[PDB]
């Protein structure tokens, strides 16, 4: 839709949350809310976020999905995660794009398993801050039941050194929000009961997630989220860009999952299909790259500066390995286990290698060891990570030295 005029600040945000709790019914929700009180807001109904094939198919979110609103106050590009077990390395990629997470929860189940895995898994890809939507209230009569769930959610980000007691949790229905927004799409603030609770929402993004620090002077990288084909154009690596800026007609360098870095010449910019003159810090945008095909590029790679990044293969970390009640493995491991690691949008196989003298690691144990990795990623030393393992999460780390 043409050009993307910055008047305010950019914040990205996003929906994480146990499988049905009212992700994507609140983020469409949030979309038509806003597009009221401002008309550079597109509307995005349900089916327009789950909209892929296998997602009808399945009946659940596959895919991240990003959606673009806007409050008085700042700009908020925001991804929709899935919420279903067997997809949490897609939440996680799209849990590393955020400056801050709204965590749904069922006031009618209250929380759940992926409610403390997606807890965990934010932290280690970095969420700053988190909101709390209780949804589905229109479901629940009771008052101590609600409570009673606000208690546990608290209790549960506290056990992940969020601030539980301070977090905003606000209360309400993503679907009759939704519904009343569709009856009537200029729906103010004030006039509905369900509309005004998505209004709390935004009022909490707002003030309570801060515009993080970044810093647009350092050599430009973009964790790479996703990589598709545009017909007509070509080849669009998207994510959102972590530091320094992008200029069509910059040279960049593919760094990681390959043998060799390979260069490409950016050849477009946008942000929610809009063109950037200057991709920045803290942008989410698609970059297209020139002479690359979507076979070249993918996801957990990083876009760089050229020269600017050395790949890495080989590191020493601290690691918690969760207890069995925290989701995790029932048994210890030893030397050459072979799990999944992630570091942003990352994902990599890599083999654990234990001191001499150190026979097997026990769930519950923080510990030291070190990494080989199957392919290079971009890594530096205290960038945290989460290590998965046969479809479960069974460790949080974060890198204390780069050995290669
Ligand atoms: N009663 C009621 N039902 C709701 C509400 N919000 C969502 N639902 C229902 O809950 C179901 C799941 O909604 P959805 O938005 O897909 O949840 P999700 O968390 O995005 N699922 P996933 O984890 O697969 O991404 C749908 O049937 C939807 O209609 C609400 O406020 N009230
Ligand atoms: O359709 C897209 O997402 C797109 C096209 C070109 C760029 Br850059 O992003
Ligand atoms: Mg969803
Ligand atoms: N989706």
């Amino acid at each position: 839709k043409g050009e993307f005029v910055r008047t305010k600040p950019h914040v990205n945000v996003g929906t994480i949350g146990h499988v049905d709790h009212g992700k994507t019914t609140l983020t469409a929700a949030l979309t038509y809310v806003a597009a009221a009180e401002n008309p550079n807001v597109e509307v995005k109904d349900y089916g327009d976020i789950d909209k892929a094939p296998e997602e009808r198919a399945r009946g659940i979110t596959i895919n991240t999905a990003h959606v673009e609103y806007e409050t008085a106050k700042r700009h908020y590009s925001h991804v929709d995660c899935p919420g279903h077990a067997d997809y949490i390395k897609n939440m996680i990629t799209g849990a590393a794009q955020m400056d801050g997470a709204i965590l749904v929860v069922s006031a009618a189940d209250g929380p759940m398993p992926q409610t403390r895995e997606h807890i965990l898994l934010a932290r280690q890809v970095g969420v700053p801050y988190i909101v709390v939507f209780m949804n589905k209230v229109d479901m629940v009569d009771d008052p101590e039941l609600l409570d009673l769930v606000e208690m546990e959610v608290r209790d549960l980000l506290n056990q992940y050194e969020f601030p539980g007691d301070e977090v905003p949790v606000i209360r309400g229905s993503a679907l009759l929000a939704l519904e009343q927004m569709h009856r009537n799409p200029k729906t103010r603030r004030g006039e509905n009961e369900w509309v005004d609770k998505i209004w709390e929402l935004l009022d909490a993004i707002d003030e309570y997630i801060p515009t993080p620090v970044r810093d647009v002077d350092k050599p430009f990288l973009m964790p790479v989220e996703d990589v598709f084909t545009i017909t007509g154009r070509g080849t669009v690596a998207t994510g959102r860009i972590e530091r320094g800026k992008v200029k069509v007609g910059d040279e960049v360098e593919i760094v990681g999952l390959a043998p060799e870095t390979r260069k490409t010449v950016v050849t477009g910019v946008e942000m929610h299909r809009k063109t950037l003159q200057e991709g920045i810090a803290g942008d989410n945008v698609g970059v297209l790259l020139r002479g690359v095909s979507r076979e070249e590029v993918e996801r957990g790679q990083v876009l760089a500066k050229p020269g600017s990044i050395t790949p890495h293969t080989k590191f020493e970390a601290s690691v918690y390995v969760l207890k069995k009640e925290e989701g995790g493995r029932h048994t210890g491991f030893f030397s050459g286990y072979r799990p999944q690691f992630y570091f942003r949008t990352t994902d990599v196989t890599g083999v654990v290698q234990l001191p001499p003298g150190v026979e097997m690691v026990m769930p519950g144990d923080n510990v030291t060891f070190t990494v080989e990795l199957i392919k290079p990623v971009a890594l530096e030393e205290g960038l945290r990570f989460a290590i998965r393992e046969g479809g479960r999460t069974v460790g949080a780390g974060v890198v204390t030295k780069i050995l290669e």
